[PDB]
């Protein structure tokens, strides 16, 4: 998986969510296997909240992995999406929280 391939180390995280916020962070990708990679998540919510977040991202296709997150300073919600290639240095971020919300951003470098 091309995708797979790029993901290794950091990337800039930005995100806006339902409630109409904006986050600003990072991603840090570990490669565990050919089909997967661990995350570790930091950053700010534009309300204030700080993000810290960890979860595992899973080849599905060359240029797409599913990934399960869950943030203990988010009063543990969790959130399931999608990391969809665009290009070299950057991908792309649809998922929806275990509150039932859409959280959508991009991965840059
Ligand atoms: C920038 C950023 N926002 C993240 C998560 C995140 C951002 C949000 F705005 C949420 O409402 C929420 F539930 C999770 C994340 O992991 N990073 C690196």
């Amino acid at each position: 998986s091309r995708a797979a391939q790029l993901l290794p180390g950091t990337w800039q995280v930005t995100m806006t969510n339902e409630d109409g916020q904006t986050s600003q962070g990072q991603w840090h990708f570990q490669p565990r296997s050919p089909y997967t990679l661990d995350i570790v998540a930091q950053g700010t919510i534009s309300d204030g909240r700080p993000i810290t977040g960890y979860g595992k991202a899973t080849v599905k296709t060359d240029d797409t992995l599913h990934a399960n997150l869950t943030y203990p300073s988010l009063g543990n919600i969790k959130a399931q999406g999608q990391i969809t290639y665009d290009s070299p240095t950057q991908f792309t971020w649809n998922s929806t929280t275990s509150d039932g919300k859409k959280l959508t951003g991009t991965l840059q470098r």
